[PDB]
């Protein structure tokens, strides 16, 4: 179902990576964040929701969505309630970039553009059809 | 044509807002950035390119794309070379949020979800068709 996303944080090099997966396509968005925090999560959701038709969000750690900041973002945006593969791609391009956040975005790109239709194409095809 | 984006910076409250417009749809992405810098622009493009099939980018200030960081990001991602309306929406929601970056993302959401088909729907429809 096309409005369903998964959201979790991983850790790498002492930093936090917020990973969102569009469950039906495998498409990912990610951001390096300073702190694993309610407010960072809330902001990330605001951004994600302005870009895609987000209806529901799941996570493997329910306490992620406990802050009032997160619930207020879900309320306003109308939202209700891969990490090893991405680390794999991060490891392969890690040498090419100084900043982890750069390596993360290179890895997101590679992941979404890989054909093995790509994830980036499936998300768009699934969403257009549903309209 | 569907791989064409426009990219510029505006200023608000002493901060920098990087605004990307998908020319064929009116769809926008935006980010508040600390500094109007080559490296911020480069990073923004990396992110944008991992999410949408970006072919070409235009800007109203050509010197924006002069840094080696920007050219290296365009090279790696395979890329070649609204602000008053968004400020309008920012002004309307500005009171609801503490941080400008939050007001910016609320305004991007509103702009992409408005029907007056919405911009968010047109981008997806235009891209799916082209595949
Ligand atoms: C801090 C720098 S300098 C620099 C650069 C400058 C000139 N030529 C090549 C790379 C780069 C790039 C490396 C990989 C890239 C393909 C994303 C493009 C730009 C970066 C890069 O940071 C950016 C993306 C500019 C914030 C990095 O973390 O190393
Ligand atoms: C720094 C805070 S606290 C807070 C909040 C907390 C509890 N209830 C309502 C709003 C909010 C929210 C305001 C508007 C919103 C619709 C995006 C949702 C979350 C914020 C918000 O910053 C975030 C989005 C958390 C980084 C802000 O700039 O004011
Ligand atoms: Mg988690
Ligand atoms: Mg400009």
């Amino acid at each position: 179902s096309p409005g369903i996303w998964q959201l979790d944080c991983t850790h790498l090099e002492g930093k936090v990576i917020l990973v969102a997966v569009h469950v039906a396509s495998g498409y990912i968005e990610a951001e390096v964040i300073p702190a694993e925090t309610g407010q960072e999560t809330a902001y990330f959701l605001l951004k994600l929701a302005g870009r895609w038709p987000v209806k529901t969000v799941h996570t493997d750690n329910g306490s992620n969505f406990t802050s009032a900041a997160v619930k207020a973002a879900c309320w306003w945006a109308g939202i209700k309630q891969m990490n090893k593969e991405l680390k794999k791609i991060i490891g392969q391009v890690r040498d090419q970039a100084e900043h982890l956040k750069t390596a993360v975005q290179m890895a997101v790109f590679i992941h979404n553009k890989k054909r093995k239709y790509s994830a980036g194409e499936r998300i768009v095809d699934i969403i257009a059809t549903d309209i």
